[PDB]
């Protein structure tokens, strides 16, 4: 049979509308979002993750999934105003509702910077390498019900919550 | 009359105890414990930050301070179980129950790697600087309500949670 392994990784993440910044605290890897004025809308962020894998030694293919699981920031005063974070791997889209594939050595996938991964898979120790997300947002709402992608019309604060994404890995004999 | 700022600086944390490494996904920045057998109990971890401020030509004198917000992990399983999470900043506990000084210029507080925003406060320009908070596992639950003395008791699995600091600042002339 299949050795599979699953992982959660979760990134913090605020964004900022129309806020004073005479005080800005941001913590090293945290997903920051800010609205400008300029051209109506939200920058995006790359937040970098770190896989480790122990390897399977008789295993002649491997695969590496992604999914999202939790994309979710909600105003902190109590408007209920929320904005939902797109999440891409290498330019395609990481949903809610399928598996983004990262990693197909039967396919002829090798993962780019995950490529270790690719390589080591079946080798008898532990593998490592690093990647990243582009973070986006990708809509929201201006009372948690109300939907937009209009930006401009979201009332000002502060946004944060969590993005968390699922990572599938899957051994083939 | 002085000013005054706020800022929230949110960290994602996870820990774990005696579960299946096949993979390991983690977030660049994000706070890691692990349960390692020989101390009975979880690494540390240092956690960086960024700080940002607006200058105020007229004040004569800059505070910035912080205060604990949130620090509970819960277990994803059904246990209940929940670790808290301890905030150092060089040496004094960042608590829930008061601030934590770490500039305070009236006092000749410059706040060691902090201390550009002791120089630049009163400046025309916005001043950055970099620093960290030691984090740590100081208390934990094995169901939600029972405290343990001892780590090893704690159940197996994967505790998630968001450790959130308040940071203060106050211009005064």
């Amino acid at each position: 049979a299949d050795v599979t392994a699953q992982a959660v990784a979760t990134w913090s993440a605020t964004a900022k509308k129309d806020t004073t910044s005479k005080l800005v605290v941001t913590p090293l890897g945290s997903l920051a979002f800010q609205y400008a004025e300029g051209i109506k809308g939200f920058n995006s962020q790359k937040g970098l993750f770190d896989v480790a894998i122990e390897g399977d030694s008789t295993a002649t293919a491997f695969k590496l999934t992604s999914r999202l699981i939790t994309n979710t920031l909600t105003q902190l005063d109590t408007s209920g105003s929320t904005l939902n974070v797109g999440v891409d791997y290498n330019g395609t889209a990481v949903e809610k509702t399928g598996d983004t594939v990262m990693i197909d050595t039967a396919n002829g996938v090798l993962g780019g910077n995950l490529s270790p991964l690719a390589n080591g898979y079946n080798a008898s120790n532990r593998t490592t390498a690093q990647d990243g997300f582009t973070f986006s947002i990708i809509s929201g709402t201006t009372n948690g019900t109300t939907a937009v992608t209009d930006y401009s019309t979201l009332p000002e604060g502060i946004w944060s919550g969590d993005v968390s994404v699922q990572f599938d890995a899957t051994w083939t004999s």
